[PDB]
RNA sequence: UCCAGU
């Protein structure tokens, strides 16, 4: 499909995410545009799995909280182009169902 | 608006 899957390094991952952008806003953009701040070692935009097009957020990633701590204190609070946009540490892996089995 | 993907 697109993207590549997480690391083999969830043991110790700093798993920082990103969000809040528009809907007009693209991963090609977030994932350059982030990897200025070290390593964007993940990204992905889970908008649906069935329609494919709500694309009102995404999830950009880091894995080493030198890059993530900075990465946080330099664009929470930003603006995409006129809302506000949100970086934070996870609190989960992954989800448990929204895919099912 | 916490991932459903090499």
């Amino acid at each position: 499909m697109s993207y590549g899957r997480p690391p083999p390094d969830v043991e110790g991952m700093t798993s920082l995410k990103v969000d809040n952008l528009t809907y007009r806003t693209s991963p090609d953009t977030l994932r350059r545009v982030f990897e200025k701040y070290g390593r964007v070692g993940d990204v992905y935009i889970p908008r649906d799995r069935y329609t494919k097009e709500s694309r009102g957020f995404a999830f950009v990633r880091f894995h080493d909280k030198r890059d993530a701590e900075d990465a946080m204190d330099a664009m929470d609070g930003a603006v995409l182009d006129g809302r506000e946009l949100r970086v934070q540490m996870a609190r989960y892996g992954r989800p448990p169902d929204s895919h099912h089995s």
